[PDB]
């Protein structure tokens, strides 16, 4: 084990969820991009799975009970990645159905040139600096979601959340600007 090799124990599949994806989201290579596409829509079905008002999409899969490990790249201001519960509000206007305002969701925002943790509409702007890549790690049992920077030879730690899990969580991500992109590496 490298020190990645620790985490890598760990991989799970990641994909986003095509019914819930917001319509000015657009997906590619196999549900494994997402681009916010805003002011062009997409012509999805209209479903009870698909955020309405939030530019949001979650993954297919559902995390419990174990430990977890994904890596993603960002591009864009106003991208958040997290985690939420399948319970979260689908048509819902109001922050308590985006993946910063509620606690059954944590998320980390980036700005353009810092992260933000979010929980529950609380913020705490970080100094870690830029990274393309983050990797993403859940311990269920407990109760950590950490994001790491990944560069070549080297992981960072950005942020470790303490989390009260309770049911199933997503990998939950937040477009909020034009252009806006994520996607789900390999591993």
């Amino acid at each position: 084990m490298s020190t990645r090799e620790q985490f890598l124990q760990y991989v799970h599949d990641i994909t986003f969820d095509p019914d819930t994806a917001h319509k000015y989201l657009q997906l590619q290579e196999e549900n494994r991009k997402v681009t916010n596409t805003t002011p062009w829509e997409h012509p999805y079905p209209d479903l009870p799975s698909r955020f309405l008002h939030w530019r949001q999409v979650l993954s297919q899969q559902s995390l419990y009970l174990h430990r977890y490990y994904f890596e993603v790249e960002i591009f864009g201001a106003g991208t958040y990645v997290g985690l939420t519960c399948k319970g979260i509000d689908r048509k819902g206007e109001e922050r308590n159905s985006c993946i910063s305002g509620n606690n059954f969701s944590w998320s980390l925002q980036w700005n353009g040139k810092e992260f933000t943790a979010w929980y529950s509409d609380m913020e705490t702007p970080l100094k870690a600096g830029p990274f393309r890549r983050l990797g993403v790690y859940i311990d269920f049992p407990g109760g950590i979601l950490s994001f790491y920077g990944v560069e070549y030879d080297t992981m960072t730690l950005v942020h470790k959340f303490a989390c009260k899990f309770s049911e199933p969580v997503y990998a939950a991500f937040w477009l909020s600007k034009k252009e806006n992109a994520i996607r789900i590496v390999d591993l």
